[PDB]
DNA sequence: CCGACAGCGCATCAGC
DNA sequence: GCTGATGCGC
DNA sequence: GTCGG
């Protein structure tokens, strides 16, 4: 295994994105670690480390100090760190970014009884995301999201039977548990050509309890809580994503949310090698020159795959 | 050597 | 009142 | 931090 290495490099990550506000550094770090995490021998070396994609040099000596002496002073130093910790810490509140992180440490606001203490200072998502700051780090059953998956489809249903559901994400390629629920919507009504749609569904779902809190609406995108009824002891509050899709590029957006990114990647270099170009709302042909010609009709996710000749992979298969 | 690295919907705010 | 920038999460 | 033009 090499365990001890990629925990390493996503603290390394964390800081990076969270202290330094460096997203590509970040980006770095994560890419290292997942390709180090997939890798069959545990490691001996940096220099047999570096021959992975995404591992350079940097890494390599970080990952030869590590082997060396079982940690790394950058991070012994960062972890010492007061400010950087307390950085980290506020930004596992969903709405506290790196921005809002360092302004509150900044003036004195470092633990989550300071944010209690000033919840006037938080605006509305990051008043949601204080409240539910356990339930949201907490892991979903895929029996719960079956459950979930259930009052979804059937309220979805009973606003109108037109409505099309699917509950994307790791949950859909068959994963054991999820970290959230994201659902995408659509209706024959909406088309990329042509009210109220989405936030009927909201309505419905709010109606019998499910969706508990809203951290964003518009007309295309929902972001919030909801919650599985219980009897017994209360299940934990979940995030729910719901994002309306013109129909004409619905099952684009099933492809994309799907996943995995892995998987995604993968796919769109192997439309390229045959003349066409996917997005997360369209599959276009190439021309000669290439020049993208008008969207493609898709019907269904095997549409897509029959343009680039490729053979239907069964979402449980797209891990890569 | 050095620019790219994903980019968009919603909430929020500075500026007009 | 509005627009455009930006933080944020995905 | 890593990669590739
Ligand atoms: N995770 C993530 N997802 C997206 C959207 C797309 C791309 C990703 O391949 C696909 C699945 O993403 P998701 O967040 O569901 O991760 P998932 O694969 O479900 O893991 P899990 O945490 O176990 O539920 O959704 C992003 N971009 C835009 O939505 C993003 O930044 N992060
Ligand atoms: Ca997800
Ligand atoms: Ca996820
Ligand atoms: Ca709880
Ligand atoms: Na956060
Ligand atoms: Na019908
Ligand atoms: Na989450
Ligand atoms: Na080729
Ligand atoms: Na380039």
């Amino acid at each position: 295994l090499n365990g001890g290495i990629t925990d390493m490099l996503t603290e390394l990550a964390n800081f990076e994105k969270n202290v330094s506000q460096a997203i590509h550094k970040y980006n770095a770090y994560r890419k290292a670690a997942s390709v180090i995490a997939k890798y069959p021998h545990k490691i001996k070396s940096g220099a047999e480390a570096k021959k992975l994609p995404g591992v350079g040099t940097k890494i390599a000596e970080k990952i030869d100090e590590f082997l060396a002496t079982g940690k790394l002073r950058k991070l012994e130093k960062i972890r010492q760190d007061d400010t950087s910790s307390s950085i980290n810490f506020l930004t596992r509140v969903s709405g506290i970014g790196p921005s809002a992180a360092r302004k509150f440490v900044d003036e004195g606001i470092k633990t989550l009884e300071d944010l209690r203490k000033n919840e006037d200072k938080l605006n509305h998502h990051q008043r949601i995301g204080l409240k539910y700051f356990g339930d949201f780090e907490k892991r979903i059953p895929r029996e719960e999201m079956l459950q979930m998956q259930d009052i979804v489809l059937n309220e979805v249903k009973k606003v109108d039977s037109e409505y099309i559901a699917t509950v994307c994400g790791s949950f859909r390629r068959g994963a054991e548990s999820s970290g959230d629920m994201d659902v995408l919507l659509t209706h024959p009504s909406f088309t990329s050509e042509s009210p109220k749609l989405l936030h009927q569904v909201v309505e419905q779902l709010q109606k019998v309890h499910f969706i508990t809190d809203t951290l964003s609406k518009g007309e295309t995108k929902f972001m919030g809580v909801c919650q599985l009824p219980s009897k017994e002891k209360e299940y934990p509050h979940r995030r729910i994503d719901i994002r309306l899709i013109p129909k004409d590029q619905y099952y684009c957006g099933v492809l994309y949310f799907t996943g995995s990114g892995i998987f995604n990647k993968n796919m769109r270099a192997h439309a390229l090698e045959k003349g066409f170009t996917i997005n997360e709302y369209t599959i276009r042909p190439l021309g000669v020159t290439g020049v993208a010609g008008e969207p493609l009709p898709v019907d269904s996710e095997k549409d897509i795959f029959d343009y680039i000749q490729w053979k239907y992979r069964e979402p449980k298969d797209r891990s890569e």
